């Protein structure tokens, strides 16, 4: 079934996670043909500034995600930044996420694959679509069986990313493809382009969408510009399901 | 508003080729009554890479051929101009005058097209940012153009490659009707396998029309033989984009 | 010998041309091993805004350039925008310049080549280095014998140009190569990068440099940001001649 | 100031290979007394595209090999780290700790390197704008680094291609010493014919040093066999850049 990965960018507090998890739980009940995965980062390990918000740590984060899965029965996903984090994170995360800048770090990918969990690799802004074939191979070699590749934009000049939708059908040759609707419009972002491009993604054909959502984006401690207002999530999901229903008839074979 | 489908063979290989494609476009126009069809073909490929490549049979022959299509099928006509003097003679048959992508900044060419009283469609240069088309529209309005179109046809992405930044559709819609060129946006300065998926994206995002080069036998074309859509596939593609447009339409943002 | 093409961007008046021509004449006398070519456009035919300065026309322009060549004995170069302009311009211009956006317009190139004059094609911001081979072929087919290709930057994301210096040795395979030092840093520009990149061009190896210079750039009616202050021209020329003298020992064969 | 030349085989194929290159670098250091040489080699290629490609013989073996080079030739040493825990063991032999291009934004790795008290050289990510290296330097200073270098190694330009925007040299010089990577800046994500011309450009523009991978027999290298410079060509290249630097130096702008 179609995958919808959503949640607040960073674990600002398990308090915030529970509220978002409550809404995502409601949607999962409303859209039974959609597999929802709750997402949130326990650490923003690659912020540009040393003075920016990173988070409350791996322990506090895993703890919070635990509360979400136990209280709502929702699958979990979060990203790791160094090999040692794979095992402890795998205790809760159903899908281990590999950051875009780290999509070529062999040991990180192998550590994720060794946990037995599913692995979702964010395609680096420097990577060509066809070069993700080797990324998948590393994971398979490492024992991974459920593998995802996430489109999140490509470097286009300075401080700008472009989404080359040709990447969707290309990557589909070796893995399930997820479209990251929030970071793809981010400027190394205009919220005005989030919905339009999500529509494009489902019209082209993908296996799921990734969206950062927050009750009050403006008050968010991270991505206050691109995080989707929680209340708008239902409408966007219904919209992409309707577009997918009609467009899927034309999705090219493999 | 009626969706625009601009289609036809890339080059006017012969008046016969035109009538063959015109016949099919006329048939589709009868079926897809919610679509406004415009027959397109270039009387001259004035910017081919090689001096040895096919250019055409001249303006006189081309305009005469286009006039036959219009007379025989009652179809609207569009073709591109390359120098200012061509605007007047072309305006006699063309309902929409097309401005080539490399020439989207040539003031006199734009002015020449605008004073004819015909609609003008400017292909966005591969070097132009979406927001910089605002001045292109300003020039046309200044020159008398009342019906203006901007066509997305890809942007330079490294060497010999174009990428389609779909954010350009809503940006350009702020000042003109927007057309998506489904065949030139995938050509390597020609991966036909991406034509259909990208056109689906264009209509899902939202545009006012699509531009497609089509030929009875692409493999035998004298230009863009790798990107022209086989004529027999046109009907299916149009049906598909009309279906996607309809279901996505309620979500199109207001400019 | 090394080529130095310089002059004010636009023919603001033959008055301005004479002053610049006077300085360029002085430099040509000082640097005998350098072939100076006086440059100025009679029309800015591709301005972004319809309300921008274009010039005084082809007639007034050719007239002014005439005064420069007659009063200083300097070679002349200016750009054409439509085929009919080649003949009248060829009456004065020793080298006919083809604008970057028009480097693929077959008839414009043929019209220039038919005049018997030398032709300098500005490499389009959309063109790959190796694709200039066909540009040269068109000109040769048209009767041109003295052909130049000018590097002026390549599209890099939006509103930015990057200079890929690998283009110099690549283009040298089929034509003499000129480096445009003023437009290459322009943003579809920071004057701070003009000199540094000119140094790079001569260290890599080229057949000449193109520089827009004006007595009072700030008061210029065009490119008031990138036009080099007339008084700084001598210093830059001496600098590139010294760098060339030493670096030329290492220029790769053809 | 003394020009920095960082050179050595891309990967520590064997301690023997290291000593062979070390011998030549030591010889050149005796000739080019105005240059500060730093011997470089990676104990691990932690980001190869294929799982089947050569990675190395482990940190322990690599550090031991590098230590032999330092002991035998008295050469400064630099190698790259991939995870925070490697900073400490590496700092025991490395005078300069290198941060890989893809990892230039990984805060903990940068902090781990900075607290060792060693110099730190960060390869500018192919995704990073020149002005965004200012925060990279800030992180290192925050972490205790007193000697910081930024290395230009190209920027993503379309797919499988890198371009060197030389404007980055003067921009980055505003906050750190700048090094130009002559071998990785031309590799297609490997046109050896552009290595020399681009290094000439770097020194003419002005930088504080150059980085060059060199191997006795590049064709037999286990990594970057297409971009590593034959060791016999190193002397000539260094002489050439010293000559160009000298003549261009009086024109270097003040930051
Ligand atoms: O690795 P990616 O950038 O795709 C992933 N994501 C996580 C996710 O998928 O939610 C991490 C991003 O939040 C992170 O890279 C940010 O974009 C980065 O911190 C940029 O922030 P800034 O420091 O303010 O410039
Ligand atoms: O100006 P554009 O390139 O968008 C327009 N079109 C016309 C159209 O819209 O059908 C002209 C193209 O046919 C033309 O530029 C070709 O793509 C170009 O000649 C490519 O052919 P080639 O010489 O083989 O490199
Ligand atoms: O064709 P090119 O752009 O290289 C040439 N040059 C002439 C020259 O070589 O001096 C023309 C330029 O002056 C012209 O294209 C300008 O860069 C263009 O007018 C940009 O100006 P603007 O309208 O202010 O955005
Ligand atoms: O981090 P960077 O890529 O600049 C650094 N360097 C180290 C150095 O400076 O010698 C690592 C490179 O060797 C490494 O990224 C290679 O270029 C990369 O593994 C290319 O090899 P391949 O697996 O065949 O695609």
């Amino acid at each position: 079934k179609f995958l919808v990965i959503a949640g607040p960018c960073a674990i600002e507090s398990e308090e915030l996670l529970l509220k978002v998890g409550e809404e995502i739980k409601r949607l999962s009940e409303k859209f039974k043909e959609v597999e929802f995965v709750f997402k949130s980062s326990f650490d923003k390990a690659n912020r540009s500034s040393i003075h920016s918000f990173r988070g409350h740590g791996l322990e506090y984060g895993v703890k919070a995600l635990r509360k979400v899965k136990e209280e709502f029965g929702l699958k979990i996903t979060t990203d790791i930044h160094e090999s040692w984090q794979a095992e402890p994170v795998a205790e809760v995360a159903d899908i281990i996420q590999i950051p875009a800048f780290l999509c070529r770090q062999t040991d990180l990918l192998l550590a994720a694959a060794k946990t037995g969990r599913a692995v979702n690799v964010k395609k680096g802004q420097f990577l060509a679509p066809w070069d993700t074939k080797n990324v998948v191979e590393k994971l398979k070699f490492g024992g991974a069986k459920e593998i995802y590749l996430t489109e999140r934009g490509t470097t286009f000049g300075y401080n700008n990313l472009v989404v080359d939708f040709r990447s969707l059908p290309i990557m589909k040759q070796w893995a399930k493809v997820i479209y990251d609707a929030t970071h793809s419009v981010q400027l190394p972002g205009m919220r005005e382009f989030i919905f339009p491009l999500i529509r494009a993604a489902v019209a082209v054909g993908c296996d799921g969408v990734f969206m950062e959502t927050h009750p009050e984006p403006e008050k968010a401690l991270s991505d206050a510009s691109t995080q989707l207002p929680l209340s708008q999530l239902e409408g966007i999901i219904e919209a992409i399901l309707e577009i997918r229903e009609v467009a899927s008839k034309y999705y090219e074979t493999i």
